[PDB]
């Protein structure tokens, strides 16, 4: 029933990133839609990183299988699964486009309908989460250029929040994750600050007095 | 081999297969297994070849049937449609496929170039091509689907890329808006000379 709240002081910036183990040189699972949507969740977690507003990167170090990713040293970029999750807030009403470009090796994106909220004294609690059906799935052909640029545009309402999940896999060597936002003005952004949020948990016993 | 000298068995247009779908089933339209493979188990209602203009937008408040792809009395109100073919252009460059405002749902698959067995009477696509990308769009129950979903890729002149589009109408309006943008920037509704089949020999 409520798609917004007066008190949203518990909203904080950024995607939450989870990095999972992935077998080096596996060019099969990157094309497997079940693996990209759910199967990856069974792998060992390597890192958890919050506060991420600039999600894109293009990393290749011929001399190291690790690199600094999202401010964290020694991340195993060479072979990994990355999951990014959060709530996208539309500022103004209009068509917003999410674009995945030249991905190496593969990525799948999920974008949900507007979340409802429970409104509490100390903040808002989003009720909807885990959209399960993907919109976009892009895969680099083995050993050839990824010329694919794939996008999803939809109308968003000013002030409303939409859950989003992006899954990215690097099987070996270069990790290229190019993820861009086009807002209704036509501006193209690689920085999601003031558009991407988490909602802090609160004590549901004291939601109201 | 990604091409052959003799391709005299190639003909134009998508091949359409229309399958039975239960009216008012708003569950399977959002089931990715159903949209990718499950539909293939349903009863076939129509087979239509030579489909050149694949898009349509049909709603008759007084009838559950309509003319689709020149065929009278197609059960548009509740159906699965599968379009398949091989995409080819003779001009290398960026091509975009776009699905818009789909009612009720659609899933699109685009494969890498197919290899061939070249024979005296024609070419045989080996058609085990790994997927390049896929798109999935679903209309929400309470509103027009605002989604416009597209894929652009650089395609090579003379290469054949398998393409498959699955569309479902669960009830009422069947909106399947599917367009091609070619390297010149022109936006086309007609796919005739961009989509091919290979005849059995
Ligand atoms: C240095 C480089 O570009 N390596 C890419 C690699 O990232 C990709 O995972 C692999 C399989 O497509 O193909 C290689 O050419
Ligand atoms: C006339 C019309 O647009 N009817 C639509 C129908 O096509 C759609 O399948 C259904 C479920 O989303 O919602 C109805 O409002
Ligand atoms: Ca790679
Ligand atoms: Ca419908
Ligand atoms: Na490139
Ligand atoms: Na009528
Ligand atoms: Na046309």
């Amino acid at each position: 029933t409520a798609y917004g709240c007066d008190i949203t002081t518990n909203a904080v910036d950024g995607f939450d990133a989870t990095i999972y183990q992935y077998n080096a040189n596996d060019l099969r699972l990157i094309r497997d839609p079940t693996f990209m949507s759910t199967g990856y969740l069974g792998r060992n977690v390597l890192n958890k990183i919050s506060g991420v507003t600039v999600p894109g990167f293009n990393i290749w170090n011929p001399s190291s299988r690790t690199a600094t990713v999202y401010g964290v040293k020694n991340v195993n970029y060479y072979n990994m699964v990355l999951e990014l999750k959060g709530y996208f807030k539309a500022d103004v009403s209009g068509d917003y486009k999410l674009t995945l470009s030249h991905i190496d090796d593969s990525s799948m994106l999920f974008f949900g309908k507007e979340t409802a909220f429970k409104c509490c004294d100390a903040g808002s609690i989003p009720l909807n989460e885990a959209p399960t059906d993907y919109s976009l799935f892009t895969i680099k052909p083995s050993n050839q250029v990824n010329s694919e640029v794939i996008s999803a545009t939809q109308y968003l309402e000013a002030g409303k929040y939409y859950p989003v999940r992006i899954v990215f896999v690097n099987a070996l060597e270069r990790a290229r994750f190019d993820f861009k936002l086009t807002i209704p003005s036509g501006a193209v952004l690689d920085d999601f600050q003031n558009y991407i949020y988490q909602f802090g948990d609160l004590d549901e016993n004291s939601c109201h007095e």
